[PDB]
């Protein structure tokens, strides 16, 4: 069941403007719910505020598309 | 499990240009796979060919977003 969900999470995150791939995704079931931590790539010349905005947009996109996610943390790293 | 999938099918179909709602959706599991029949609404002033094109686009959209669907038939009815 988990691989199909992880595929949906990556696909959803990579559709958000400013995401330069999903660098890392760790998802685990807590019961029927998913809790996940994500690192996305961003343009190194983005501001820290812009990177924060992208992470928030990823959280909204992924949580809106995948109903079973009850916790999602998104961080950013420079990617070239 | 099925209600979440049916919600995804309707949401995916209603995002296609030319769809005037999902009129009917009957989904059933065959094993782990979903087989489904859908009726979408279309503009009565569309041509039959245009309606056929919309149905084909719905099939592509839904099957592309919901990996477990192994059979999907889409028909159209005039909706006002
Ligand atoms: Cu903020
Ligand atoms: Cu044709
Ligand atoms: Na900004
Ligand atoms: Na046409």
């Amino acid at each position: 069941h988990m691989e199909a969900v992880q595929n949906r999470i990556v696909e959803a995150a990579e559709r958000v403007p400013g995401v330069r791939g999903v660098i890392h995704l760790r998802a685990r079931y807590v019961g029927q719910d998913i809790w996940a931590h994500m690192i996305i790539g961003v343009d190194p010349e983005n501001t820290v505020e812009q990177a924060h905005e992208i992470c928030e947009a990823v959280q909204a996109a992924v949580c809106g598309k995948i109903r079973r996610i009850e916790s999602l943390h998104v961080s950013a790293e420079a990617r070239e």
